[PDB]
């Protein structure tokens, strides 16, 4: 089956997660762009992250996403079908 | 269980929004976007938490009060399942 | 329910509005633009929240009007809604 | 010689210019984009960005479609004009 | 009498800083603000903030200083003014 | 200084960052995503502050990785100040 992965991470570590990424393989399969998250209220220019993979390679891309980064979480949800165009 | 709530809202209810966010304590759980939607072109907001099982009626009830007007299209929430969330 | 995203080439956004238009589906969509790689590349994120029904007819036609000719032009994925609360 | 107009404007207005824009001829001149802005912690706005690059000549024209289109009031926006040394198109 | 744009491109974590220093300053009403990508050198790729505020020019040096002692690290970024024929209220 | 702002096809964002990176300019650039009209366009927007010397050099990287058969905009600037 397949899982949508997801981690919305500090914008300084948008290098090393691309790095990362580039080096596991798996840069092809992500999505990126910018949010505002919030501390405390304070203001936070976030990067979310978007990777759709199997399901056998989430915990090895959970694994990379964390040592890239370590502000932030990932969370994994079901995915029902995939359709390549 | 761990639920991800997204909503569709006005763009003229984000500051709504996040002072009843700010108020009941979900802020930091927080993630605002900001898309284009169809009527007609539309600038909306997206926002997006992930939340306890437990907490999903309380959050729903939150958003809808803050940016709620008597509806000429004032959005959506839809709740979906999340297998697992990782604090990095 | 159920969610359909997609990530498309950049240079199809009009050949999905207009193919979205006129099945009806429109309103269904909302729209982004994000950063992929393949290299950078810009291309355009499609979200739709729609009627279980509804969701081979609504891939097909993302697909037929999006198809790169050739190689990668994207993405489609559906994932499920738990609910959705249409906003006062 | 050439102006950059800026206008940010209420979201829910994004149509209407749209729409005014059509009517006037003017829109592929038209970029947009949103933006976050602020008002009286402060208030967060979420607004909608407008450039448009025109004539000197087209300037006060533009102005007044924008403003007709925009207004409310209470947004409802800004316009700035800006000088443009110059255009190239590519092709 | 004379408007000037100063646009500023900031580190994406000196986001918050900015804000307050603004708010405090009693200038924040004029800063529209939106997220870009930049790029560095190891090319590296950056997540940064796109700073816009139309302002008098006589407090274009004030907001220079506001913008820099916010959020200077050093380096960070850069700030850039530029003039404005006329600014209408809608 | 001028400031450089370019609206290009989105399929061109490569090209021209590649040809940036080699003239050795991309640092000083940012790009974003718009909302064009042509009918509905994804554009990207390319902005740099660059010394008046550097401008035909600019527009004629640009021209020349997007080209195909956008355009871009100088405006001017006052000042500069690097944080």
């Amino acid at each position: 089956s397949m899982k949508k992965i997801e981690a919305i991470i500090r914008s300084d570590k948008l290098e090393d997660l691309k790095a990362a990424l580039v080096q596991s393989g798996f840069i092809k399969g992500m999505t990126i762009s910018q949010v505002l998250g919030f501390g405390n209220p304070t203001l936070l220019a976030k990067v979310k992250v978007e990777i759709v993979a199997h399901d056998a390679a989430v915990e090895e891309m959970i694994t990379t996403i964390s040592q890239a980064v370590k502000d932030g979480k990932i969370f994994v949800s079901p995915v029902d079908e995939i359709v390549r165009i």
